[PDB]
């Protein structure tokens, strides 16, 4: 979908490692 995509782009952010 297009709000579960939104979760993803803190994947990439630093604070998802």
């Amino acid at each position: 979908r297009s709000k579960d995509l939104r979760h993803a782009f803190r994947s990439m952010f630093p604070s998802s490692e």
